C-alpha cells in the first residue's frame, strides 16, 4: 500500500519497483539560499502527505472558500500507490547559493559520448524529483503540486512519464520487457542485496564528501529507439544484437533466462558482452529505468523508448565506464540518447523534524 | 485481467467499462487501391481478434524461422489481455477514396469553427483511427505498433495521443475518476447498462439513413490544453462556480451527495453543468470517455496538462455540436483551449469470425 518516506537513505532506489514514473528536472530561479531552504522544509512537509495518501497544507477542499486550495485535488479518493519522491541536485545547483566547494567529486560531468544526440532542452536542470508510483495520476499529482508549491522559486525545466510492468495483471516475480520486446532487469541489483548496494549504490563518509553519506549519484538517459527500423531486423539479428535470446531471455547457450551468461559465446559487440561487470573491471550498476512512449513525431514514428535510470556510488566508476564501453554496441543502430542529466540524491530523511538537502545546507 | 469480447453487433470499446490507459492513433491512407485496403482491414481484424484475447499476432514473436523479422514486435509476451479493447472509425476524408463520396453518412458532420479554438491541423483529422483502450499501456502501445507494422506501404501513423489515466465513466456503481483540475468527471454520462438510453443517443439506427452504419456509432475527438497555471489560483469557490459541483464530494452545488440530481437553476448561468446539461441542450445527450494527458512541460516551466475529450452519439449534429455550441459562454472556457479536433464514423461490431472491420462499407 505504502512505501515509508523516513529512513537513512531516501526511498525509490532500493525500495520495491513501482508500475510508473514521473520524472521532473527543476531550475532553480531564486538566488537566496533562505528562500530555497524554506522550499527544502516545505517540500519535505508535502512529501510526507503525499507519500501516505493525503493532501498537502489543509487540503483539497473544505477551507476558506475565497482561498485557492492547497492541494489541487486530483488525487483524492485514490491510494497511497507505493509513493516515493526522491530528490536530487544537479551539478548547477553548486554555482548558486556559496555551495561551490561541496559538489562532491563524484558527481562528475558525463563526457561527450559517441552517437550522443542531446537536446539542450530535456537535459540538465538544478534539481530533480523522481516521483514512483503504482497509479500515474498519484505520481502527477505529487509534481504538479510540488511544482506549484515551488512556483515563484522554481520551475519545471522538463518531465518524462514512464510505465513498467502493471502489477494487478503481472506477477511480481516476472522481469519486465522493453519495447524492444527483450526482458530488461535480468542481471542487476536488487533491493533485497544489502551489501551489494553498500558497494555500488550508496556513498560512503570515507568516499571524501560527508554531506553525502548514504545518498547516491544518478544518471538519466533519454534513449529513444528507432522501432520501426528494429522491428524489420531479423528475430536472430535482434537476439545476436543482446546475446539473449527473445522469448526465455536466456544466454546464448544456455536454456534459463537467469542462467549466468558465458560472454564468449556472444558476439563481442553484443549489449550485454559489452555491459556486463567483468567486461567493466566489475562496474555494477542498479538499473531503475522505465519505458516510455511520448506518441508520434512529425514522421509518423514512434516516440518511444528507455528512460533510463541508473543509480551508482560513484558516476566515474558506474556508468561512465560502462556507457564508454558501449561505444561499438550492436544496440547503438537502433538507439539514440537524446537526454541527459546527473543528479546528486542526498541521505534519506531521517525523522519528522528532518527535511531534504539538510545535510548540506546545514 | 480479463479479456473483453471482440464480437457482437456493436464494437467495443464504447459501452464497455471505461479502462485506465488509452492509446489513440489517426492514420492517413496511402494506396489508392481499394482490394489492398479490404485486404487490410481483414488483415488488421485478424490481428485484433489475436490482441484483445492476449495472444500474439501472425505465427508469435518468437520460434519462427530466424532469419525473418517476427510477426509479433514481443512486448506483450506474457502479458495479460488488460481488458484491451480496439475500436476503428474511419474519417470524412476517407470517402474522398475508394468510390465511397455517395456512402458517407449524413451524421459524419464536419464541425463548425468555434470561439476560442485554436487547432493544430497536424494533430487534427485522419482518415481513420484505431483507440485503443487497456488497463496495461504496454499492451495498448503495443496493439497500436502491431497494426502500424501491419499496415505499412497503405497506411501511415498521423497522429496519436497517449491518455495516462481515465476522466470517463460507463460504471456508475464505481468511483468516478478525476480530471486534472481535481474535479470528478462521469458522473452523469450514460451507463453501459443502460441500453435504452444507448439505443436512443449512442447507436445509429437504420432508419437514421445510412444502412451500413447501422449498430455503429459517432466519434469526437477534442485535444483539450488546460490552463493549470491560471486553474491553481482561483479560489475554491470560484473553481466551485465555474462547474455548479462542490470539489470534494463532487455535489450539485447545494447538494449532498455526488449523484443527487443537479438543479439548475442554483448553479451560475455560466456553469458548465448548467450548460451541458441535456435539460439546457433539448435533450442532447452524449457519451464521454475521455482521458487525461501531459506531454512533457511547456517551455515556459511549467507542466503541460490537458484532457483528451472522447464523445460518443448517434449524430454528430444532434450530439456534440448542439452542446459546444452551448458552451460558447462557459466559464470553463477562461481555463481551457481546444488544439486539435477529429471526427470518425466508428462502424457496427465486426458479428464474427468471419466478419471483419468495415465490412458493411466495402
Ligand atoms: C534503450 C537502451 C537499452 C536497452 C533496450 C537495454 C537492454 C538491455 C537488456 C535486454 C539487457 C539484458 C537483460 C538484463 O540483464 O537486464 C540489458 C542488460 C544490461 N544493460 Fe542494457 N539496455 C539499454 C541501455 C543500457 C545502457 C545505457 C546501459 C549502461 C550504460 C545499460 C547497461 C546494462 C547492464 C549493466 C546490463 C546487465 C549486464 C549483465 O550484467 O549481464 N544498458 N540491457
Ligand atoms: C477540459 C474540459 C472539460 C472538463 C474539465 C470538464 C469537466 C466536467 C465536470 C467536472 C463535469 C461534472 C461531472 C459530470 O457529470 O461528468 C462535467 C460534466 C459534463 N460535461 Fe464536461 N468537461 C470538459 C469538457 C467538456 C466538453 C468539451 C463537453 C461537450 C462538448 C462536455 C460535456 C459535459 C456534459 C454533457 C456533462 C454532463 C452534464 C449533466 O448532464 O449533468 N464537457 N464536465
Amino acid at each position: 500500500s505504502a512505501v515509508p518516506f523516513h529512513g537513512a537513505h531516501q526511498a525509490g532506489i532500493a525500495t520495491p519497483v513501482q508500475d510508473r514514473l514521473h520524472f521532473a528536472a527543476f531550475d532553480v530561479t531564486t538566488e537566496d539560499r533562505a528562500a530555497f531552504v524554506a522550499l527544502l522544509k516545505e517540500w519535505t512537509a508535502a512529501a510526507r502527505r503525499l507519500t501516505a495518501g493525503h493532501a498537502v497544507g489543509e487540503g483539497a477542499y473544505g477551507g476558506l472558500p475565497e482561498a485557492p486550495p492547497d492541494d489541487t485535488g486530483e488525487a483524492l479518493g485514490l491510494k497511497p500507490s507505493r509513493l516515493t519522491l526522491t530528490i536530487g541536485f544537479g551539478p548547477s545547483l553548486f554555482t548558486r547559493f556559496g555551495l561551490a566547494d561541496l559538489r562532491p567529486e563524484a558527481l562528475a560531468d558525463l563526457p561527450k559520448f559517441p552517437g550522443d544526440n542531446l537536446d539542450r532542452a530535456r537535459s540538465g536542470g538544478d534539481l530533480c524529483v523522481q516521483a514512483c508510483a503504482d497509479d500515474p495520476q498519484v505520481a502527477v499529482h505529487a509534481i504538479r503540486n510540488l511544482a506549484r508549491i515551488g512556483f515563484g522559486k522554481v520551475v519545471v525545466r522538463w518531465s518524462q512519464l514512464g510505465f513498467g510492468k502493471t502489477s494487478s495483471t503481472t506477477p511480481d516475480k516476472q522481469t519486465p520487457r522493453n519495447l524492444l520486446g527483450f526482458k530488461d532487469g535480468t542481471r542487476n541489483i536488487a533491493g533485497t542485496e544489502k551489501d551489494r548496494l553498500d558497494r555500488f549504490v550508496w556513498a560512503a563518509e570515507k568516499d571524501g564528501t560527508p554531506w553525502m553519506t548514504g545518498g547516491s549519484y544518478l544518471v538519466a538517459r533519454r534513449i529513444r529507439m528507432h522501432i520501426e527500423t528494429w522491428d524489420r531486423a531479423s528475430l536472430q539479428e535482434q537476439e545476436d544484437v543482446f546475446g539473449r535470446d527473445k522469448g526465455e531471455g536466456a544466454p546464448v547457450g544456455k536454456a534459463k533466462e537467469r542462467d549466468e551468461p558465458f560472454l564468449k559465446a556472444m558476439k563481442p559487440d553484443a549489449h550485454v558482452r559489452l555491459a556486463h561487470p567483468d567486461s567493466n573491471g566489475g562496474a555494477t550498476l542498479l538499473r531503475r529505468g522505465y519505458s516510455f512512449t511520448d506518441g508520434t513525431d512529425g514522421l509518423g514514428r514512434l516516440d518511444a523508448g528507455l528512460f533510463f535510470l541508473a543509480y551508482q556510488r560513484d558516476i566515474r566508476t558506474g556508468f561512465v565506464p560502462v556507457q564508454r564501453n558501449l561505444a561499438t554496441d550492436a544496440l547503438n543502430e537502433f538507439i539514440q540518447h537524446v537526454g541527459s542529466a546527473v543528479f546528486a540524491v542526498p541521505p534519506g530523511v531521517r525523522d519528522a523534524d528532518d527535511w531534504w538537502g539538510s545535510t548540506l545546507f546545514g
